[PDB]
């Protein structure tokens, strides 16, 4: 086994299960829009992880645009072992009577 790993997250990784050490990272990383009043909302167990950072970045390419699309980057830290769930959505905060255009879902098994 490794010091830590770090476990990248994408779109890609839908409905995947994780099964990370008590001192590994969750880095998910997704693609966003921002100019369109969207955002991911993450829903986790907070008892259970921390939020180490939370990044928007302005991606360089296909230029294209240079600029578009965004990278949301957000690290878990595991703060106890157990299993959890993590859910994502893509919605407009202040938008009402409307599901979120996509959703993640992931389960980790923190051992
Ligand atoms: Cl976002």
């Amino acid at each position: 086994g490794p010091h830590m790993a770090i476990h990248i997250l994408t779109e890609k990784e839908d409905h995947a299960t994780l099964h990370i050490s008590f001192n590994d990272l969750i880095k998910i990383q997704l693609r966003t829009n921002p100019s369109t009043g969207y955002a991911w909302n993450i829903e986790y167990p907070t008892d259970t992880f921390s939020l180490s950072q939370d990044t928007i970045k302005a991606e360089p390419h296909p230029s294209g645009m240079v600029g578009f699309p965004s990278i949301r980057e957000i690290q878990l830290k595991p703060l106890k072992v157990g299993t959890t769930t993590i859910k994502l959505g893509y919605s407009r905060p202040w938008e009402k009577g409307k599901e979120p255009l996509r959703s993640l879902t992931y389960s980790v098994v923190i051992r």
